[PDB]
């Protein structure tokens, strides 16, 4: 649709940060599309992943983040409210301890910080779907 | 690029049609971008998939036929021809017997006919990759 996927944006994360997302799936959930969503520590597509989240729709999401070149203990979950053939609103929030992710207003995923999202400076969404919608909340100090 | 992906087109095949196809990836192979190629048995997304060639670039590509809805036995290869960060030429072969899919000039992969390549009806080129060429070969009676 509207907004370019590959969507790369510069960003910044601290606690109260929220990444808000609003796209559709390119295929039904019988072709198994992707989704992913990578918080980068660099511009360069090739740098460190402080979180990385995937969704294989209808079937399974995998998180995890990749260190110095090497991905690290994968998170995998059989969580699935993503709907067949929908739009979906997929938002972000950075807590203290963890990132929770909340998939059409209900709270889907977590995952604990493992790298401090203080050293994000970009985001990355790609793989089978169209993006209407793409915000960083930078209101808190 | 220049073509839009997903890509969908009408298609014939029979024994000597050839299947053309020139693209990039999207991402670098770190990143683990994928490359998908169905010939469907009608328009509809959803219908069955005589030849399902998907590249996990750097690590794998699987094949199978999508059979009144369910995958049937997989194939899986570690060979991998295409190059991190590079164009490439795929071509697909319909053989008597088999399909015959070639990287780059370089015979790579070959699958036995499970269903007639009569019935297929559309192809579909999508997930990571940018399209700048896609022809069906129709010069055979």
């Amino acid at each position: 649709s509207l907004l370019p996927v590959p969507y790369t944006e510069a960003a910044s994360l601290s606690t109260g940060s929220t990444v808000t997302i609003k796209g559709r799936p390119l295929a039904c959930f019988l072709n198994e599309p992707y989704l992913q969503v990578d918080f980068h520590t660099e511009m360069k597509e090739e740098s460190d992943i402080v979180f990385h989240f995937q969704v294989a729709f209808g079937r399974r999401v995998v998180m995890n983040s990749r260190e110095y070149g090497a991905w690290k203990q994968q998170v995998e979950s059989k969580n699935m409210p993503f709907q067949d053939g929908q739009e979906f609103e997929l938002s972000i929030s950075v807590l203290p301890d963890k990132y929770q992710v909340m998939v059409n207003g209900q709270s889907s995923y977590t995952f604990d910080h493992r790298i401090k999202p203080e050293a994000v400076k970009m985001v990355q969404v790609w793989r089978d779907i169209s993006l209407t919608k793409f915000n960083v909340s930078y209101l808190k100090r």
